[PDB]
Order: structure tokens, then C-alpha cells, then sequence
């Protein structure tokens, strides 16, 4: 006998991107989940091998529940689905019907990682739900909104609203940014990062993100100056709306030129001991060592690069050193600022 | 010199569904056109050996302009597109970014029928845009709507809104199907169905729609007499929201039995001399003919049977008996109420 939240829950799907996007619309999830009063339950987030990873393998628990009230995704299979989420009760929540790429609907379990994702925690629907008609749907931006969602679905009917896609911002909004305060690296990964800080990295250091696989270089050449909207994370170097400057190649995609010089500028700035490097692709660490040779100093990454490992690395360090466009980025930059730490962003 | 709408464009897929689907929808954009008061590109038709078949083969340009200001494909392709949406302008709009199954987006061109659908026009996507923060998005429904896709989106900056899916209700509102009246078949297939008629169907004719293949027996299926809500078309016989009675299975899939005795019932109520067959599978030609056979007439069907020809041999018989559940015999419903000929269906 467990006793659930009468207002019942929300789960989704983090469904959108690699990790920094899926915690960048996390934090708006968030923030939803408390403005509709409804338990959250915690995602497993997703990587590409597809593997599911438990939001508290990641981050701490206790602390996001400081934020808004939670249950692991453990709790919710095991304690709570069984009570108020039978399989006929089992319906998904999207903005309008779609066609299948099956009659129309969300398509919650088509392709990759969408199905695994429900699959891993055994669920399948038996109907959809469509939110398009409530005033921005999952934003709560809108008078009327918020009671309308109360309206249309309510808990007795409706205990658990399950999201095809994380019902969040994408980008996230700076108002949610804050939030990241609540995200705080799990046990295990504060163990690791601290292991090889000790073992590589004499302080202070200099971490940086590098972006740079062809899939990237790609977005980043897509770039209009003319009309400058936000892509991706580009506000947190550039203000809401960009009214700070204007969204540059330099910036999205800087050189090999643009990245050392300005690195060796970073590490003259502090008298950094060490650099770290963290990468999608090429950490550049053949290069940044011939840079940096002058200085006595070395440039170090993890072998093989540990993303989440690199990101709490990222967050200690002395100055990060960032892509302003990428949501990756964000999360040093967030972590930095909230959980203020010196950050800056290539071509700023 | 093409001196265009100042007001500009809209331009959509029909992107879900068979023709039923995409005539049902069509009625919504229709009136979403009206109301936004741009001129409405008429679609191409898909149909699936992918073939896109241009509106002016099925339909009247003439009549459906006296509901709403259009242009067909071939003058937006040749007389509008080259002067007011050049390649660096053609952006995709849809409710929400979604993840492909490519960056965060629309995704209008990801599978069967999105890329040959505007590959058929010579049409690649350089944006997105996303219309969610609009209250109901396409409804038009709510209260400064209207006016905040006039605001979003002005004519200058957005002459032409494309859509990756039609941008309309799914299943139709009841107040768009009287836009029924402005589709009126092209003189080939009003002259096929003339011939055909006058050739094998001895009037008074009833004409049959039968829908029976795998796909739609596991739709029916599903239905939950408890709950009662809309299935595709079911408004059409059970009123708006099913004030009028329950949804049932024997109404979504008759048996071979019910579907016999109701054709002889119907044969019976208007002394007719022969019948009209049309299925997406099973036509029941040697069964029918078996029970009609004490009233020496015959069934008859199409060979190959052609959709468009059928519904409007439909639209002309005497009587018809169609599927409430089916949006194929809501075209057909529709037009008899409006381009009030008599119409009946299995099960009620």
C-alpha cells in the first residue's frame, strides 16, 4: 500500500539531443512539473552506443528535490505505477496527431531512443492525449494555462501525464538557467573528477570545451548575422535575444588558430599549471602542447573521454573556457555560475 | 511581373493519411486560410504505389475559389515563387522542434511522403519556424489568435507559410464540413463516374463503402464503449461528441453477416436494381450477389478500383451506405448533405 500524490505525476521521454540538450530542456521540465504541482519523475537519460542512464547515477537526488518534489524513475516502476498507472491508464501527451514515418498520434515508441526508452521501463500506450489547445501548450507563459492543464487533465482521470518529448523550451529560456543550482554531480562522479584533477591537473587549470565534428561545423555555417537569432545556447554569452552582439562563425566554429592563441591567452591570464581539455572530436592536445611548450605546462584529457566525468571537471576548474553556442557548454556554464566561478567563451 | 497577394501565401503536405485523411483536413485549411485571409496553395494529393496528384485532376479550382482566395501548385511554382519566396527564405513551420528518427526542428522533409512531397516542387527547407506560443496554434479557436499570426508572422518578412502538416484539425470540426459544397469533382471524373454508371449500375442504385482490411479491424478493436469518445469520422452519424448514441464495434466492423443483411434491407427499402461496391480490400462481389440474388440484381465494383471515381459514383447513387468511422465515407456523407441526398450507415 503506497499512498501517491493526489495530484499525481509527470514522466517523459529526454528524447531531443546528446545529453546537454536533454538536461537544457530538463531544467524547463522542471519548472513545469512545479507549476502544475505534480510529481516528477526523475528521467533515465538517454546516450548513443542506445543506453538508459538513472538521473541518480548522474546527480544527487536530495538536492534537485530542493528544488520541487521527485521520485526516481525506481520508485515510480516499482512503488507507484502499480497503484494509480495500470497498462489500460497508459496514454502519451504530444501537441497534435502525427503521421507515422499505425492510425495518427504521437508515436511515442517510432524509431530511436523513443521506444527503447519506454521499452526499458516496460510501457506501452494505448492512447494519445493532445495538449496543442492549451494557450503554449507545456510553457505556462499564458493566462489561463496553467488551470486549463488542471482542467483538461485532471489527476483522478489523468495520475500520470507521460510526454512523448520533454515538455520544456528548446533552447531553454534564461529564466530556468537557475535551476542548475539544484543539479549536483552524484557521488561517484565527484570521486572521478577529483581522481584525475589530482593525478593530471596541477593547479590552477584551464578547462575548455572544443566542438568540432562535421555534424557541428556544419550548423555552425548556416549562421545569418543579419537577422542574428539565438542558436542553440548562444545567449548565455550573448543576452536574451542576443542584445549584447552579434552570432559569429568565430564563435560557433572558432580555428585551430582562434582556439590556441586564445588558450595561451587564458593561461598567461592566471598562471594556469595545467590545461584540460574536453571534446567531441579532436581535443587538439598534439597541438595545445606545442602551444603551451613555452610555459613548462600540458594540456590532459580522459582516455576514453567520459562526458559526464569531463563536464564536473569542467566545473571545477580554475577558468573554463567554452563554446558559447553549445547547450554542453551551458552546463559548465550554468554549473558555474549557480552551484560565481570564472567562465568565458571562445571568440568573446 | 507577377503582381502578388500582398497578404502572401499558404502552402502545406497533406501529410497524413489516405485521401479521406487529407480531403478532411483540407476542409480545416480551407477555413484557417479564410480566416488569416492568404491566398491558400492547393495541395498535390498523395496517394501510395509515392505519386503526388495535383488538385485540378480531382477537384473544380473554380468552384472551390468562391469559398477562399487560391492558386494552384503549377501558378505558385511558376508565376509566385520565383518573385516572392526565393530559396534563402523557405522555412518550415510546425508547433514544436522535434528530434529526427539533422539539428533540432521540423523535419519536414524526413521520410515518406515529406521529402517527395516538396522535392515534387523543387523545395528545400534553410529554418524552421514554430507556431505552439500561438493559443491553439491553427485553431483560430481563441481569443487574439488571429492577430498573433499576423503580428508572429507579417506578409513582408513571411510570404509564404509552409507547413509540414496540414494545419488543421484531425478529425475535422464539425463546422468545416459544409466546405464540402466548394469540392466538386473534375469533368474526367465525373464523366468516369457517368460511364461507369451507365454502364453496370440499373437505377435506383445503392452504392457500399466496406472497410475491412487488418489495419482497420485492429483500430476497431480498441474501442471503449465507457469512455465513448470520437473515432476518426464517428461524429458523422453519432453527432459532435457522441451526444447521440455509443460507438461500437459493430458500427466500426461489421460482420460479413450484419454488412449482408443491411444491403438487402436497403435494396429492399428502395426497390433497387443494382449495387455499387467500393472496399479498400474485401468487395464482397460473389457474396453480395449470393444474398441478392432472390431479387435478380447484381453488385458491381470498379476494376482496378479507382478511390476518386468511387467516391464520386458514391456522391451520385441513389442511396448510399457508408462506414461512420471511415473519413472515405465522410467525403462521400458530405457531399450528399451539401454539393441533402439520402445516406445511412452500417450499424445505425
Amino acid at each position: 500500500a503506497e499512498a501517491t500524490d493526489p495530484n499525481g505525476y509527470i514522466v517523459f521521454c529526454p528524447c531531443m539531443g546528446r545529453f546537454g540538450n536533454q538536461v537544457d530542456q530538463f531544467l524547463g521540465v522542471l519548472a513545469f512539473a512545479k507549476a502544475l504541482d505534480r510529481t516528477l519523475v526523475l528521467p533515465n537519460f538517454i546516450e548513443f552506443k542506445t543506453k538508459m542512464i538513472p538521473f541518480e547515477f548522474l546527480f544527487q537526488v536530495g538536492t534537485v528535490a530542493k528544488y520541487t518534489r521527485v521520485v526516481t524513475m525506481q520508485e515510480f516502476t516499482k512503488k507507484i505505477m502499480p497503484t494509480v498507472w495500470p497498462p489500460e491508464k497508459r496514454k502519451a501527451f504530444c501537441w497534435t496527431p502525427r503521421q507515422a514515418i499505425a492510425e495518427p498520434g504521437c508515436h511515442s515508441k517510432e524509431g530511436n531512443p523513443f521506444g527503447p526508452y519506454w521499452d526499458q521501463i516496460d510501457v506501452s500506450f494505448v492512447g494519445d492525449e493532445y495538449f496543442g489547445d492549451i494557450p503554449g501548450g507545456f510553457d505556462l507563459n499564458q493566462m489561463g494555462s496553467r488551470k486549463k492543464w488542471l482542467e483538461k487533465f485532471p489527476s483522478e482521470e489523468y495520475p500520470v501525464l507521460a510526454f512523448s518529448s520533454a515538455p520544456a523550451p528548446f533552447p531553454s529560456k534564461g529564466k530556468v538557467w537557475s535551476i542548475q543550482k539544484y543539479l549536483r554531480w552524484s557521488s561517484r562522479i565527484t570521486e572521478q573528477a577529483k581522481k584525475f584533477i589530482s593525478a593530471n591537473l596541477a593547479k590552477p587549470f584551464v578547462a575548455v570545451h572544443l566542438r568540432n565534428d562535421a555534424d557541428w561545423v556544419r550548423v555552425c555555417e548556416h549562421i545569418d548575422t543579419t537577422t542574428n537569432r539565438p542558436l542553440f545556447a548562444s545567449e548565455q554569452c550573448l543576452g536574451e535575444g542576443h542584445h549584447l552582439g552579434t552570432l559569429t562563425k568565430e564563435i560557433c566554429s572558432p580555428s585551430k588558430q582562434q582556439i590556441l592563441e586564445q588558450i595561451v591567452e587564458k593561461v598567461g591570464s592566471i598562471g594556469a599549471k595545467s590545461v584540460f581539455v574536453a571534446s567531441d572530436k579532436d581535443h587538439m592536445i598534439d597541438e595545445i602542447n606545442e602551444a603551451l611548450k613555452p610555459y613548462e605546462i600540458e594540456a590532459h584529457r580522459q582516455e576514453p573521454d567520459d562526458m559526464y566525468t569531463s563536464l564536473a571537471i569542467m566545473g571545477r576548474a580554475d577558468l573554463f573556457v567554452g563554446n558559447c553556442v553549445s547547450t554542453f557548454s551551458h552546463i559548465v556554464k550554468r554549473e558555474r555560475d549557480h552551484a560565481p566561478r570564472p567562465s568565458a567563451f571562445f571568440g568573446i
